[PDB]
């Protein structure tokens, strides 16, 4: 979810990850990405 996304240092996005990150869980109801 946001909160482990975020404090375990990653970022939500709904859809592409960028570049040198991957797909590590979700956020937001699960309709976004946590991209590390």
């Amino acid at each position: 979810d946001h909160y482990n996304c975020v404090s375990s240092g990653g970022q939500c996005l709904y859809s592409a990850c960028p570049i040198f990150t991957k797909i590590e869980g979700t956020c937001y109801r699960g309709k976004a990405k946590c991209c590390k």
